[PDB]
């Protein structure tokens, strides 16, 4: 799908219904597979997160696959509920090591520190969930059953930041690579500004 048909027949009403988003083979094996190879190089080069902005050497595609969810954040903005998204942080590759270790519940933006979407990006080849678990878990603003999101290779998660979507990450018993984004709304932002300084 193009980006705009991505974003306006599914992303945008998805959300709104919703509030969570999941895009399968959002990039492609080709570049999803040099997308891995770069995050396997950060991490099996030489703390278990680490933030890109882009344009460093060697994250040329992680800078792309930036590039790629702000096409699409461009195209619903103004329909993503009430909210303006006016920018985003930079991207968070998270690891995993594999040895039992995942997230407890938690919510990421409980203080409207201005974040209100995440932006979750799967690059885990041929990963099961029986063997190796580390299924995401969000549990909608309630809506009586939760979600469970595999971290499968090439897949593109998208949810509300703040209290509505608490999640957890189950244990991972192999090594799990994902990268985050959070993209923010303009007015809760600039009131969060004011108040750290
Ligand atoms: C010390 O500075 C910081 C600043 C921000 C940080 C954010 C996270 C975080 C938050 N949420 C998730 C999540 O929900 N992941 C779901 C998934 O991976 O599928 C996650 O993996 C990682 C962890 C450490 C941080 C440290
Ligand atoms: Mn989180």
């Amino acid at each position: 799908l193009p980006a705009l048909k991505l974003a306006l027949e599914y992303i945008v009403p998805c959300m709104n219904k919703h509030g969570i988003c999941v895009v399968d083979d959002f990039l492609g094996k080709e570049t999803g597979q040099q997308i891995g190879d770069e995050v396997r190089a950060l991490h099996d080069t030489g703390d278990k997160i680490t933030w890109i902005e882009g344009k460093e050497p060697g994250c040329e595609t992680i800078g792309l696959l930036m590039s790629s969810m702000d096409d699409l954040i461009r195209h619903c903005n103004g329909k993503l509920g009430s909210y303006k998204i006016n920018g985003r942080t930079k991207a968070m590759v998270a690891c995993y090591p594999g040895n039992g270790t995942g997230y407890v519940r938690h919510v990421d933006n409980p203080n409207g520190d201005g974040r209100c979407v995440t932006c979750i990006y799967y690059l885990n080849k041929d990963w099961d969930a029986k063997v190796s678990g580390g299924i995401l878990r969000i549990f909608p603003e309630g809506k009586a059953q939760f979600a469970d999101i595999e971290p499968k290779f090439d897949r593109l998660l998208f949810f509300w930041s703040d209290r509505r979507n608490p999640h957890e990450v189950q244990p991972a018993y192999a090594t799990r690579y994902a990268i985050t984004v959070w993209y923010f709304d303009a007015d809760e932002r600039a009131r969060a500004k004011v108040k750290y300084l």
